[PDB]
């Protein structure tokens, strides 16, 4: 179509489709309890976001919002999909070294008020409130990631998973906000189809690539 | 009011704020913490669809949507509706087989994203693109139909009642992608009002009935 | 701004900011599981209405209502706020006598059924119907508080924090419906500048207040 950024959202979907069928056919047969709480994770996660992606390919996840005297285009679709699939993220990690139920909730409570925002943010119609909103959000994910790693006798494989899987979410999670804020929702500095492509690649990276180190692992079994 | 389809929608409300009520006065004096789950979701359920019933009927849950060059009353709150009481239906299922964790977790995610993308199908412009929600979201439910039928020492109870209440849920659930598809949302082969009246008897069918043959069995108490 | 009633919210939203960080910094060190639990809801309640408090400040959690021939400023964002932290309150009494999941299930249920409703009726266009919803909701707060009262060998420390947060619930929950009805989302009897600032002192109390009680008592630990 008449939008550059068609490819990227084109290619995520095919690549969130590809990795939903083949977590798919990989969990068949699974037996053991805990792994099949890391398998429909590791599912669900892809499925959600070609969901997403198609929707967004298709034109139905955007729309325009007027800011800086301009009509900006909003892939709003991004954050349904992140509102389900980063807690479902925290929500692996989180069973790995078998945390509490009282950080779970934190966790997921911040990061619904992460997506929260960041989707206000989104949406904004004052050009400055939007980087209040990107500010708040920011501020949750650094919690976030401050519980990951120092809210967390665990099987040396759990753990060794853990410090994998949590140093690839800090730094694949971190980069969202900068994309954010140097793209068209924030300061504009890149175009909205360099930015749609790297929000593509960071997001198959959090989703297929996570979801193939964590499948690699015995931690997952009981 | 103008609209034929009002008394499906007057009587739907009729009945489900009737089975309400029917449940909640039978659910006193429950105090099997067991039961007390089947009770509360076998309530639930019928007040969420009499609300969203109501809402249909006041005109509230309706919305117009362009395509194929006209304009299409959606009734959007079924899915406001659905979003809720399906993934309860299917845990009243699981609960009783004492389903894992992790296949719970996968029915109720197959089943947002399947009434998610009928809603998206729903209010889809691109005619076409319709019919590409709704096959995502069939796939959605055949997944679901699948792990209840192949994913599923049990007391006889319980899967004499599993066995009933799933051939139920098969044979209702699986008309509703035919009925969209048939009625105003897709081909638009069959009128509104009909096809009103053929979801509030699968409503009622799904929700009042398929609660009193749960209500009924000892399988929901410990 | 130019809205009366801005002074109310630029102080919610510095009450609520405040109080998120005064629960932070007190859950910090908690290593009790149980204890977790009370922490985590009592701050994630003000920090999410701190957010929606904001978002009312700036304008975004704002819409007008047509309804009476007048166009009629309805803050939408609280019912955003009062979907997810109503439940969480719940959640901390329920936790604190050890209820049954049924239990926990039905209220939860009965409050989004209850915020919900509240809402829908916010945004109706047809004066009359908005008292229709306004009733339903009362009747799924009215369950509530008989679940509360009537529902519930607990530790005499659990008891008697509960009777204190119980009495606490009933007297400000049951304001909210008053207001609703009294303000300008009913009878407009009360112009907006006094309803919003009744529902702030009502939402840091049944925030804050109540939060300051809960992890006052011992109860709350293992
Ligand atoms: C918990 C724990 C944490 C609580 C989070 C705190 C912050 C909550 C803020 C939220 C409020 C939502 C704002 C938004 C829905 C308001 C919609 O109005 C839009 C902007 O005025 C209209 O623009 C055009 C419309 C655009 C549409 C975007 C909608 C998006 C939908 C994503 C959610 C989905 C719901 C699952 C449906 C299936
Ligand atoms: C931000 C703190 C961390 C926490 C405070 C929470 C939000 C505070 C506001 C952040 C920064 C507002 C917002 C100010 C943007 C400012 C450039 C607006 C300038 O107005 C110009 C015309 O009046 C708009 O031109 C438009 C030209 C655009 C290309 C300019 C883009 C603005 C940029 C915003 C920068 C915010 C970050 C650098 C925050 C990183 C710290
Ligand atoms: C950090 C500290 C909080 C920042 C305090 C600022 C106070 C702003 O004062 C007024 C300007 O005189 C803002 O209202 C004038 C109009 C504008 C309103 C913006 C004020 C609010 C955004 C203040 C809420 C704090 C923000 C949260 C930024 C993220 C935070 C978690 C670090
Ligand atoms: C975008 C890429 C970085 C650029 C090119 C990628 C090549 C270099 C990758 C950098 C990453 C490396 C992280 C390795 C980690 C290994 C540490 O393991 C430790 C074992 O105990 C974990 O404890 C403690 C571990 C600590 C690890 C902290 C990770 C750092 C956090 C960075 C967050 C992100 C970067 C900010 C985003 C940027 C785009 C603005
Ligand atoms: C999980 C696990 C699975 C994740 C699901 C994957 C698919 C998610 C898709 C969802 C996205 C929502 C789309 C929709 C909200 C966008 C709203 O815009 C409409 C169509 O442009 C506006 O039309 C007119 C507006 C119409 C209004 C319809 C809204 C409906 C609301 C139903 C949800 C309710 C939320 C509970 C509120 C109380
Ligand atoms: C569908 C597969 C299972 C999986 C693939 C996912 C979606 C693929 C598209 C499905 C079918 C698109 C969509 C094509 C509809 C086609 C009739 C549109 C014709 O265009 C006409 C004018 O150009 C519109 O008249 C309007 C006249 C209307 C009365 C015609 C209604 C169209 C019907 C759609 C039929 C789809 C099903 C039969 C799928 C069952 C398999
Ligand atoms: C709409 C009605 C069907 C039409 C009139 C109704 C009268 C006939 C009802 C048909 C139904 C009968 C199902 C009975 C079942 C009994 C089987 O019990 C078995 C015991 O182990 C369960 O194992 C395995 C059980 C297997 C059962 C599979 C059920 C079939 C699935 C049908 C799904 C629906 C039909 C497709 C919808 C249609 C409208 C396009
Ligand atoms: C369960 C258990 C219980 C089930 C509850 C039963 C009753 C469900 C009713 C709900 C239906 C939602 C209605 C509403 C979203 C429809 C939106 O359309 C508005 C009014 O036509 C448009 O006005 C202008 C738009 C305004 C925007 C208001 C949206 C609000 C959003 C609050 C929810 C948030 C979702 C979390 C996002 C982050
Ligand atoms: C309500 C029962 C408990 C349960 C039944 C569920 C809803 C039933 C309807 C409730 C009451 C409808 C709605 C009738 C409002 C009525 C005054 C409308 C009058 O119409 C006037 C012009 O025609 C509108 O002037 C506008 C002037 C306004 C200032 C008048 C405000 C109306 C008030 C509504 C009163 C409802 C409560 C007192 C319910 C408490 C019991
Ligand atoms: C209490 C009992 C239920 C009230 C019964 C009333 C029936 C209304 O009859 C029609 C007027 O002849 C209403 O439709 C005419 C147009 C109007 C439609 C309103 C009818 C519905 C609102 C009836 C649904 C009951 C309401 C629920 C009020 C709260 C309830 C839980 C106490
Ligand atoms: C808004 C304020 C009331 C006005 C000024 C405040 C000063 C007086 C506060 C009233 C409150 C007092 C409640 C104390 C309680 C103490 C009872 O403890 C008992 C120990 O077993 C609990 O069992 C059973 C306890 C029973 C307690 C029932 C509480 C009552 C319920 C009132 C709900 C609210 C009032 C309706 C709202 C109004 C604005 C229309
Ligand atoms: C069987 C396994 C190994 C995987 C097959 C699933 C296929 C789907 C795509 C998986 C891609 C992700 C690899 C890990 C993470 C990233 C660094 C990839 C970023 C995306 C961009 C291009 C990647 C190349 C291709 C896989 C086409
Ligand atoms: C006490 C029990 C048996 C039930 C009383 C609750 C009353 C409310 C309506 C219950 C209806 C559902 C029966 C089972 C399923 C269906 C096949 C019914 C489809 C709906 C259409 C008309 C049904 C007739 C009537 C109940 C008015
Ligand atoms: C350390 C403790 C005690 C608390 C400090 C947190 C500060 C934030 C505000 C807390 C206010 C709530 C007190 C309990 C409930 C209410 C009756 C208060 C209603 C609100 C209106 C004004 C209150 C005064 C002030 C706290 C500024
Ligand atoms: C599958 C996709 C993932 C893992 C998404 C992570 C997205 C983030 C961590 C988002 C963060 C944001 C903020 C911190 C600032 C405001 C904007 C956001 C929403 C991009
Ligand atoms: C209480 C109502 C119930 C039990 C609803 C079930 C509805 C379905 C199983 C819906 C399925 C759909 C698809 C499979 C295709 C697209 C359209 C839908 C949303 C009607
Ligand atoms: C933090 C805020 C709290 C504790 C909110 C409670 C709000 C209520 C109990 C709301 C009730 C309502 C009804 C009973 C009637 C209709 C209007 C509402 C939504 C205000």
């Amino acid at each position: 179509t008449g939008r550059p950024e068609w490819i990227w959202l084109a290619l995520g979907t095919a690549l969130m489709g590809l990795g939903t069928l083949y977590f798919l056919v990989k969990g068949m047969g699974v037996s053991d309890p805990d792994a099949k709480k890391f398998y429909a994770i590791t599912t669900l996660v892809p499925a959600i976001a070609f969901t997403m992606y198609l929707s967004m390919l298709l034109g139905y996840g955007l729309t325009m919002v007027p800011f800086g005297g301009e009509q900006n285009p909003i892939y709003w679709a991004r954050y349904a999909d992140w509102l389900f699939t980063t807690p479902l993220l925290l929500l692996a990690l989180a069973l790995l070294v078998d945390a509490d139920q009282g950080t779970i909730l934190a966790l997921v409570g911040a990061d619904g008020i992460m997506i929260g925002t960041g989707l206000v943010g989104a949406l904004t119609k004052v050009y400055s409130y939007r980087f209040v909103w990107w500010a708040i959000s920011t501020a949750a994910m650094l919690y976030i990631l401050y519980v990951l790693f120092f809210g967390f006798s665990m099987r040396p494989e759990v753990a060794s998973t853990f410090k994998v899987l949590r140093n690839v979410t800090v730094v694949l999670w971190s980069a969202y906000p900068v994309v954010w804020l140097i793209g068209s929702e924030g300061a504009g500095i890149v175009p909205l189809n360099i930015e749609t492509l790297l929000f593509m690649v960071l997001d198959v990276s959090a989703k297929v690539g996570f979801g193939l180190i964590l499948l690699r692992s015995r931690a997952i079994f009981g």
